[PDB]
RNA sequence: AAAACUUUCAACAACGGGGUUCUCGCAUCGAUGAAGAACGCAGCGAAAUGCGAUACGUAAUGUGAAUUGCAGAAUUCCGUGAAUCAUCGAAUUGCGCCCCUUGGUAUUCCAGGGGGCAUGCCUGUUUGAGCGUCAUUU
């Protein structure tokens, strides 16, 4: 239970929005997400809240790993699908990134079959100009 | 079990770096403590009061046994004498003398109360003294 509560703290740190190592961090919710299924709950609550931090981000890679990995936890958590019909995805709907719209879409609609796991290092600013300047040149 | 490492930016954090002398002008002094300084002062004090390095003060005059929160001196006390005492004209708390009036066993001794008296010098009033000089039978 205190580890729990530890995480569910952590999500509010501020300094986790700029530290390099989210996807670490990724990881640790996934796997702690995923240990926790028999607390409907308490994941449901994690999953709101996980939503709340997403709002806040500039991060584009971070965001389509917390979409990606809440797809995920909904396959083994399908109780999770049931808190979009008992209001934060509307905002990601409209996200800027079109990745991240279409993920959140994804999620919405449940249609998986169509993502790939997100990797960091895509999505990321110099990868970005590096595909607009037009010269990558592997 | 995807991070570390080097380099360059960028933040953020450490680290880091009154006197003295000269010149110029202005003219306004008080024995009643100016302007300026500051320990804050008392044996141990915060305010109040008192004071000025002579600092809860020094001198002089008077009174007469205290001060007081603590400590400590004592006052040879029958008085040259404490007092955060008084007055105040300039620890010396220096050095004194005597008169008047009442009582307590009172001729001794004691206790009260009152009043003067420092010294020098000038003038005058009063009182004496000198083997200093002298008159003294109308």
């Amino acid at each position: 239970d205190r580890y729990y509560r530890t995480l569910y703290e952590s999500l509010f740190d501020p300094r986790l929005v700029n530290s390099s190592k989210q996807g670490i961090y990724l990881n640790l919710l996934y796997k702690s997400l995923k240990q926790d299924a028999l607390n409907v709950e308490r994941v449901e609550a994690f999953v709101k809240r996980i939503l709340q931090v997403c709002s806040h981000w500039l991060n584009v890679g971070t965001i389509t790993g917390f979409f990606f990995l809440l797809i995920q936890l909904a396959k083994t958590v399908p109780q999770i699908k049931n808190l979009l019909t008992n209001w934060e995805i509307n905002n990601f709907i409209n996200h800027f990134h079109p990745t991240v719209k279409t993920y959140a879409n994804a999620y919405v609609t449940g249609e998986t079959e169509q993502i790939a796991k997100p990797d960091l290092g895509l999505f990321t600013l110099s990868h970005f100009l590096d595909r607009f300047v037009y010269r990558s040149a592997k």
